[PDB]
DNA sequence: ACGTAGGGGAGAATTGG
RNA sequence: CUUGCUCGGUUCGCCGAGACUCCCCUACGU
DNA sequence: CCAATTC
């Protein structure tokens, strides 16, 4: 199950103000700093509505309007597994000590866990919120158009030589001999690997011209949690199914992300979300 | 600032109002 | 083989050559 | 139609 990465196009509000992130951060901030007696007392979290509904009342963790069951089970199983990770580490670090031969516990005089886990900013998606083809009617308004999910996707730049002179993608005459006779990736005109600062490049970088060219031919997929929608560029998905030999040139969007899981993992600060290959 | 070293993590197929 | 990314040619129009198991967090060397 | 239940 190898990973594939996708760039983000637009979102209404940033991922910090998302209730799914705020609830996770609030839950994580409350749990890591708990004594070994508090984790067992407060570990009475189930996989049911009524179990989680009152768990916030007893523990007092803020709720920012997040009540979805599976979303809560993706930030409560994980938070207690990170908590157990430090104790298991010093217990597996106890295991190496045991092999060599009181102990090196993970609780100080205050009783708290001294090597407190850091807050994990990953926002884990679930089945009820999965990427779908961006339909202009159902989903909110965005400038970039959405493709039909049933029609096959276009093949990128066929017959590169047969491109008008003076129009983007033109291969000059002195350069047509000694071209790649073997198959490789076909980089686009607006590719940044052709336009970047190099001692030998006299060309001018203009980020406005290139980036606008990039999203007109984009492949948008959308994930909506509450009243927040994130829209992406499903071309890293397309390249992943191309350089790996699992796909052909003509392939529909509905079938493109069927290769991937319905649970993307987002990176709020880096601006990238990672897919995986469902097997 | 950097290897390292070592804990966490990366669905989906029914069922019920 | 439409994005992204590393290393090179270049007539600056784009070309050839690559990588693709990654993110988070706590620690310890230089 | 889509969260809660479930492994």
């Amino acid at each position: 199950c190898p990973p594939a990465k996708v760039n983000i196009l637009a979102q209404s509000r940033p991922l910090s103000e998302w209730p799914i992130n705020l609830v996770s951060k609030g839950v994580q901030e409350y749990v890591y700093g708990l004594t070994a007696a508090e984790r067992e007392a407060n570990g009475d979290f189930g996989t049911s509505r009524k179990s989680l509904d009152r768990w916030f009342a007893r523990t007092g963790v803020p709720t920012h309007g997040y009540t979805t069951v599976q979303g809560l089970n993706l930030i409560l199983r994980h938070t207690f597994n990170r908590y157990d990770g430090v104790i298991k580490k010093v217990e597996t670090r106890n295991e190496k000590r045991r092999s060599k031969a009181p102990e090196e516990t993970a609780f100080g005089p205050d009783g708290k866990l001294k090597e407190r886990p850091g807050i994990n900013p990953s926002i884990y998606c679930y089945q009820q919120v999965s990427p779908v083809p961006y339909n202009p009617a159902k989903h909110p308004a965005l400038p970039f158009s959405g493709v039909d999910p049933g029609a096959p996707l276009p093949l990128g730049t066929p017959n590169r030589l047969s491109i008008p002179k003076g129009q983007p993608g033109y291969v000059p005459e002195w350069q047509r001999p000694h071209l790649s006779t073997k198959n490789k990736r076909i980089r686009k005109w607006y590719a940044r690997a052709n336009w970047r600062r190099k001692p030998g490049r006299k060309s001018v970088l203009d980020e406005a011209k290139l980036k606008e060219a990039a999203l007109k031919e984009a492949i948008p997929i959308i994930v909506t949690i509450g009243k927040d929608w994130i829209v992406m560029d499903a071309r890293g998905l397309l390249r992943a199914v191309y350089w790996r030999g699992i796909a052909k040139p003509g392939l529909s969007l509905k079938e493109l992300l069927g290769f991937f899981s319905g649970d993307p993992v987002l990176d709020p600060k880096r601006g990238i979300a990672t897919f995986t290959f469902k097997l």
